[PDB]
């Protein structure tokens, strides 16, 4: 655990970054180092010294690629941007003409272009999806899965063998990852959710989608994993806009979160007006028959019908004063 990061052969800044990935989301050193490998591939592919790209574009690409594990399809391409603009293979499309066409690269092929081996790419994708599904603390140990949903258990087991090549150790692995990714059931930030939120905010062309009736999703849904992801997206993007890279801003932010008190909520309320947040959620969730000025009535309505959004409001209200 501690023993893994002594030798390495990473800058002090990179080790700090790896440790934040591990602490905040639950990744072990193996997965965290694979995420660092992706980032290093982006710097080799999109230079600011030998080419034209910027650090913010490289940070966007990292968020966009990690997000695509869980958020894909044309609805997300229009929203967070098309990865095919940056990752493709060209093939002769008409043998007589010589005309070529650019064929979009799959997510696993993007991972390998950026430096991961085929096995590393499969492991990274799997662990990013696991963290995404487990972060909210709604999933079960294999021991409870067997009894409750035996078909989900054998499905999950098959996915693990697909990745690692064996069924051996699935129960121990799943239970170990469930404790780490879910923060022992209490909730960690949903990393792919945070990533696609940040990618969307950095696309040249979050909490609001999760707290309102937007079309696409399951209505409002803001479990603890999305609460942290949504607020941390806004906070870290804000630090980046002030001049920091993603690695610097997230390192400074998670350090500050540890050193302070309710820093996640206080910093969110400095980026987003508490009254605008309240108003956005009220207009979307509260029917016109309820006087929105009668704040005690509204809070009891939300508390009864949207317990997750209620906690979201209670936590911010608490720090708004
Ligand atoms: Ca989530
Ligand atoms: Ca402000
Ligand atoms: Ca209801």
């Amino acid at each position: 655990a501690y023993a893994a990061l002594k030798d390495l052969t990473l800058s002090k800044q990179d080790k700090v970054f790896l440790e934040h990935l591990m602490t905040e989301y639950g990744f072990d050193s193996t997965t965290a180092r694979q995420i660092l490998k992706l980032k290093q591939g982006l710097e080799r592919k999109f230079s600011s010294i030998f080419d034209d790209y910027t650090q913010e574009e490289r940070d966007y690409l990292l968020f966009r690629i990690i997000g695509s594990v869980s958020y894909n399809g044309v609805k997300w391409d229009e929203t967070a941007g098309y990865l095919s603009r940056y990752f493709y293979k060209e093939v002769v499309s008409n043998p007589v003409t010589g005309e070529k066409q650019k064929v979009p690269k799959s997510l696993l092929d993007i991972f390998q272009e950026l430096g991961l081996s085929k096995a590393e790419a499969k492991q990274l994708q799997y662990n990013l999806s696991l963290q995404h599904e487990m972060a909210g603390g709604t999933l079960s140990t294999t021991g409870d899965m067997v009894k409750q949903d035996p078909d989900y258990y054998e499905t999950a087991k098959n996915s693990y063998k697909l990745v690692y090549g064996t069924t051996e150790g699935f129960d121990k692995f799943w239970d170990e990852r469930l404790k780490a990714y879910s923060n022992d059931g209490r909730g960690n930030a949903d990393f792919t959710h945070q990533s696609i939120t940040m990618a969307t905010h950095l696309n040249p062309t979050g909490w609001e989608g999760d707290t309102t009736y937007n079309a696409n999703e399951r209505k409002p849904s803001i479990g603890e994993d999305d609460y942290k992801a949504d607020l941390d997206s806004v906070n870290i993007i804000g630090r980046m806009k002030k001049g920091q890279s993603y690695q610097s801003a997230m390192s400074s932010y998670y350090s500050d979160v540890q050193k302070g008190h309710s820093v996640r909520e206080k910093e969110f309320l400095k980026n987003k007006d508490w009254e605008k947040v309240k108003k956005t959620i009220y207009d979307s969730l509260v029917p016109n028959g309820i006087n929105k000025n009668a704040d005690s009535v509204v809070k009891d309505y939300i508390a009864k019908n949207y317990p997750d959004v209620s906690k979201f409001l209670s936590r911010l209200e608490s720090v708004a004063g």
